[PDB]
């Protein structure tokens, strides 16, 4: 049903579908077994800043996750997205929690994308950065229990009054407008996106993840997909 | 019912509504008698560009018009927008004909709007910018006539095959995300829009003009609001 | 000999030379004695950010400092500075400390100049942002006491080893670039600075200020402007 | 002496240096003779625009040149610019003429470059955009032949006052602030440099071609490289 391409920051290794046994990075294809994955030293506690790139001319998608005061860990994968999306799709944040839990705060939210076109001086042009979430976010269509306005961050998932967070949670949150990322006379286009989170667990093992994704513009939760799903695949293929 | 605040280039003098005996451009707060308006030596198919600015510090909407080798008309007046719109609204451009007629193409429309908040660094920012638009423009609502993708542009108003303007004709474009332009937190909130657009009529009576304006998210075309109601207003008051 | 328009953000009451008798942010055309102030609720030891802003069409320079938590102050003057300025200049920070004493750290800086021509699509602009100087930063002009590298923060005026303010001291930073704020055929011009500052005094009257200005290409710090005269004027007149 | 790393867009097949036999766009590193060229089909007396874009994640080196109403040219190289520019570099158009000639005029011209640290919100930021050059265009250091101000466009090369394009000229334009490249604390590095060109001979041979370039700072025309050597490197090696 849906497409979906993510850059997932997976904190709980789940060995038999195929995750490594550490926290790790990596690029979803349409299906949560990533394409390629890279070792993530998850900091419990600590704001990360997660950044997302990609070009049509070079049809890689790199992501770069730092913790202040860390080395950073950085997952490329050489994808042609026009061969996997529609042109216009939809980008968001989503997050789950299963048995094991944490809270998947974003504390902001950049994109810009950028259609350039073969006529002179012809660019189209979107870019939004969220540096502070209100109760009444209108620009953002919000998914399953994420909310916003709580210490103006975006709460993915279920955090109970005393900041403990929920498990078997699954939310997401994406920008309002369509993204036009392909059209006929564009000679390159390419999308940046950033985003700083907030993984934090009272437990020695935090569950989910948080994903950063880019979907058919229709696409909602799939049922059950709460815990190593993301809140982005129906199943585990 | 809608409340709007437009910037007109008004091509047709109605001066039984109060209209200056020129074209002209002016500042329209919830009523098409315009607040303050500035002559405009209107070109007959020329292009121009026509620029507005704002902040919420200075409570100044201004625009200035101009053509390639002539000299700019501006407009400028004193009003606090927050008093007048709701915090989140809907951007748009706007055209009409009436008995007399004209073409009201929009060859390239951007615009960025910013909420800095008291906390360092915590700006929260929405740009756009359209210098093609295709058949298919998912991010952005057309209403009455307005249609998409001619020759990469954007026709306001009904032009038949031949390039001829059609008369009593009525068409809007809004961005699709709601724009956030005031929050409790917001210690400065501006936005800046420009839109190059071409009027051509085979009459030398064109009528009636192209409004960029700023709405309650859910406004609509009022009925009856061709001619010289711009498509904003639903009566001459 | 230098022309320099500047927004102070002075925290010392020199009553003698016009300033009120509290923290004050005020605006300076040619003279330290401001033409608008207007009352600042300083805090030591607390990170600010001021926004300064101006455009060509309404000729009014306005600057906004804040504290997290706490209501801005804002300061408005409406000022031509085409008739100021030259249309070549560069835009600079300036800090003084004299028989009292403050450390006038800045955190981050960012400055946005654009030149819009009657020329459909002719905007020429000038961006930077710095969010972390480092200590080799050959953009940045610095003059006098000025540091950049400690701690990734640029120290405008001189601080011992340990953290401690130093008296009669004085120090600038301009960007490298010329910055063009005027030509024939612009249309508007405007600009837009923003800079997040740490002013900390171990004494309960800190002095000077900090200032954002805009001076000749030239510009040097005048022969005794510490203390009061914050680095950019050569007298109190 | 100096290092050079540029995209060219050479006109004329200079076959003994290694050139295909065709108009063909290159990737130099430190070297005339291209790591990685494509065929070009390049259109005289037509407005062309070349795009270059490049991220330290990736470490590609790409570009695109593209007519209206043409399809683009593109072309690659790995490249890691860190292990062959200093931190600090300056960037610029450069274009040569030798017995063949070609007017080598630029209409526009725009740089992106980003230093992402790995601090949470910290991005370092320089862009410029000349869509309109002044004859007193402070902000460019001009070498040779180039001159800025005829039609508002920078002409790399002499164009006498027929104008006509005039043989063994060699012209630079380089953007007057040092733009940092690389600092340790940097996760992510990227530039992007969008410029127009008009190209026109009034022979069926223009020659030499025009090249974007970084450099180290103080980069001048080396001696004796007009003609094929594109005003960049001191022989053919
Ligand atoms: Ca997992
Ligand atoms: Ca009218
Ligand atoms: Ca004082
Ligand atoms: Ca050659």
């Amino acid at each position: 049903a849906d497409t979906i391409v993510a850059v997932e920051l997976d904190t709980y290794p789940n060995t038999d579908i195929g995750d490594p046994s550490y926290p790790h990075i990596g690029i979803d294809i349409k299906s949560v077994r990533s394409k390629k994955t890279a070792k993530w030293n998850m900091q419990n506690g600590k704001v990360g800043t997660a950044h997302i790139i990609y070009n049509s001319v070079d049809k890689r998608l790199s992501a770069v996750v730092s913790y202040p005061n860390a080395d950073s860990a950085t997952v490329s994968y050489d994808v042609d997205l026009d061969n996997v999306l529609p042109e216009w799709v939809r980008v968001g944040l989503s997050a789950s929690t299963g048995l094991y839990k944490e809270t998947n705060t974003i504390l902001s939210w950049s994109f810009t994308s950028k259609l350039k076109s073969n006529s002179t001086h012809e660019t189209n042009a979107l870019h939004f950065m969220f540096n502070q979430f209100s109760k009444d976010q209108k620009d953002l269509i919000l998914q399953g229990d994420a909310t916003t306005g709580t210490d103006g961050n975006l709460e993915l998932t279920r955090v109970s009054s005393n900041g403990s967070p929920q498990g078997s949670s699954v939310g997401r949150a994406l920008f309002y407008a369509p993204v036009h990322i392909w059209e006929s006379s564009a000679v390159v286009a390419s999308f940046e996106a950033t985003f700083t989170f907030l993984i934090k667990s009272p437990d020695s093992h935090p569950a989910d993840g948080i994903a950063f994704f880019i979907s058919n513009i229709d696409s909602s939760i799939p049922s059950g997909s709460t815990g190593r799903l993301l809140g982005l695949f129906p199943d585990a293929n």
